């Protein structure tokens, strides 16, 4: 109706497309950098990670080898014992005839 | 002492270092298994995370042509409420 009303109206109007401009920027500035804080923790996980993972190779191919030498100590240990037991077996059975 | 003692010491050594060797192994192996696990976990969790990350230029390519035409219309809309505004003024000056 009024002239002056609708300046007013405009006026307002420009006052308030400002307000959100600026809300709107602290609101998505806000939301970014929780967002890159995230992402850089991921990512000095990940790559805590990664160097574990490489290093397995040649940890366990260390193991491999210490397991080797224990796999033929346990063998032999073994085999020990049951030539003894077969050679006193035997020793009982030329004895018991 | 008798050869009969000897024997029956011999057997018990035998079954002992049987078990004994039995156990040792189990133990070994477990570890072994246990640690191949977590590194399988952490493995996954590492290409979860990868692909968050990797997913991420190309996400802030279309935010920032998304914020460019946001800022773009919203800078029209200032252009034009500001020269609704001096036009009002004017037919407001004009009585």
């Amino acid at each position: 109706i009024s002239e002056e009303n609708l300046l007013e109206e405009v006026e307002k109007a420009k006052v308030i497309a400002d307000e959100a401009v600026k809300l709107q920027k602290e609101i998505d500035k806000r939301c970014q950098h929780k967002i890159a804080e995230m992402v850089a923790l991921m990512e000095k996980h990940k790559h805590q990670y990664d160097k574990i993972i490489e290093e397995r190779d040649s940890e366990l191919g260390l193991y491999k080898s210490k397991e080797q030498e224990q796999s033929s100590l346990r063998a032999s240990l073994e085999i020990e014992l049951s030539n003894l037991k077969a050679e006193l077996l035997s020793v009982k059975k030329q004895l018991e005839i």
